[PDB]
């Protein structure tokens, strides 16, 4: 009956669908407390910089004029002080495959961090998760990552049309949709149509990542579990596996179950003729509390991840959480730099 | 590098994996307030019933003896009163495909409901969702639904080994795993191996559902989106589509996007030679609040679902929520009965 009655709901829906279609400033003294800077450097940087244009941001507090430099003002002072940016040390595109069994939150943190601003970090968060969890950070969108890969777009198109800005200017995001799930269920088939002779597991690196390579210092990748064409494409273009491990006694079991399954994944990429770039890995507990079991699955974490485990775990709601999260970011950031070398 | 360094984590994990492997009573007066009963019926039912065995539950409160009948005591009184059970009106297995873009909570509600106890409802919740969201309701398990389908098990095996009990005796659950996601990614392939000549989209109805048919009044099915072999098998064995619609202005868009995609799904089942049983549908808002937009996407709900929409939406934490949820259950239960007819 309603089998012929679901098409109705369908149509009603589709029809209805048609008709459907940030400010952190610092005080001088604050900027002075930042790395490689002091009240003498700042006061001199500002003086010199205004001596030939450039306008710093100022508050109207009290009655008088203030001085509330923005993340850009600070970055520009570091630039005037000729302090190399992250894009001056590393060749471009460090791709981080995030093992989510949030991501934009790390991107946002890394960006505005205290002792990281000197890096003028450029972060991209490509959302390949059907649920679009991340997508909820930046009207209605149109170009999902799954779609962009199939449309053989050009550098410019991804730039001024596909990539979307967020609440944090330095961090950009390529949105996902609930539609992409369907796209996956027919991935190979579509690749054979839209991307003749193309390797279904190298599209991500060729049609998006390599096309925006000279634009981002870091590029994160988000995907659900089960998914394969997306998961496979993700693993196939990333050089660092970032595995956040849950504290939950039960979630601890799952993540392990999941980990013990990567070899097979990485193998399929071998039979399809692709050669994973994966070359580093980071693991860590999430909000691990002062509870036996949760502190017990933590001790078991160091096991598997061995040396590859973090030395800090990502976490009363305010100064009690923020100070703890910041150190987590710094922790993740330093691992990359270390690993990036030897 | 760590591509050959992920296998290590893998092994450490796998290894570590190896070493890894309710009480509601009623007062007489309460039972009297129940449908088709009164203080005269109860007092007479109990007298008569004890006259020849049977022991009702009693509390030690005050100092004296009480009378706290259990869900079974009440059901047995309704049975003594020769009031037909749900399994006496309907032939067996009403399969409900739940559209989750919880389920056990409905099963639990329907079971212990006030005016539904007279039904002695037998509910099964087959978890085909890779995340095992539901699974978190009933040591470590072993037989997931995806696995049970592939093992061509027998009625008895599913009964005393695969089906797992929960905190509510009448409601049973067939667990899921994070492993099943992998199982899906290779579904057809495996069906060709383990189930020669079998139709990949009719396994659920043949290897589990039809094998436990004379044991459950209701059988719910849980699955994530993207998934196909599981989604397809679900739709292919269910006779009622239960679509709960989220209040969230954005989630409202998704559910519609999803709805407008069922025709295609139901079509694949046609090309594979299967004939969906889907014949009814129910839709409703979830916790819809007193907010414009959330009350606005509600008005738009009645549109699509048309007559098929509920007349009550599923929802200060206590008596303010419970009384509201109960009526929701009753609402869902009556729709089934209505629809079950004409």
């Amino acid at each position: 009956r309603d089998y012929g009655g679901v098409g109705t709901i369908a149509l009603r829906a589709s029809a209805l669908l048609k008709a459907m279609s940030y400010y952190q400033t610092f005080t001088r003294n604050a900027v002075a407390k930042l790395p490689k800077l002091s009240r003498r450097i700042v006061d001199q940087a500002i003086k010199e910089m205004e001596e030939d244009g450039y306008q710093f941001n100022k508050k109207q507090v009290g009655n008088v004029e203030q001085y509330a430099l923005t993340i850009q003002n600070v970055i520009d002072i570091y630039a005037h002080r000729k302090i190399p940016k992250y894009r001056d040390i590393h060749k471009s595109p460090y791709v981080i495959f995030v093992v989510n069994l949030s991501t934009v939150t790390l991107a946002h943190a890394l960006r505005v961090h205290q002792d990281l601003l000197r890096h003028d970090l450029r972060i991209l968060v490509i959302d390949l998760d059907p649920q679009a969890s991340s997508t909820m950070f930046l009207g209605s969108i149109l170009e999902t990552a799954a779609q962009a890969m199939l449309n053989n777009l050009d550098a410019e198109t991804l730039r001024k049309e596909v990539i979307r800005p967020t609440i944090v200017p330095g961090v950009d995001v390529i949105p996902a949709s609930i539609d992409d799930g369907f796209v996956a269920s027919q991935w190979r088939e579509l690749v054979e149509e839209h991307l003749p002779g193309q390797n279904q597991y190298e599209i991500l690196r060729r049609n998006i990542i390599d096309r925006v390579a000279d634009d981002y210092d870091f590029i994160f990748i988000d995907t659900g579990p089960h998914l394969d064409p997306f998961l496979l494409n993700g693993l196939a273009a990333s050089d660092l596996l970032l595995t956040p491990t849950p504290p939950a006694q039960v979630d601890f079991h799952s993540t392990l179950k999941y980990l013990t399954r990567l070899p097979e994944m990485l193998e399929q990429l071998e039979e399809e003729g692709v050669e994973p770039r994966l070359s580093a890995s980071i693991g860590f507990m999430s909000k691990m509390t002062g509870k036996r079991d949760h502190e017990t699955s933590h001790s078991l974490a160091r096991e598997v991840y061995a040396s590859n485990i973090l030395d800090s775990s990502l976490p009363e709601a305010l100064k009690k959480a923020r100070t703890e999260a910041e150190r987590f970011t710094k922790a993740v950031f330093d691992r990359i730099e270390f690993v990036r070398g030897e």
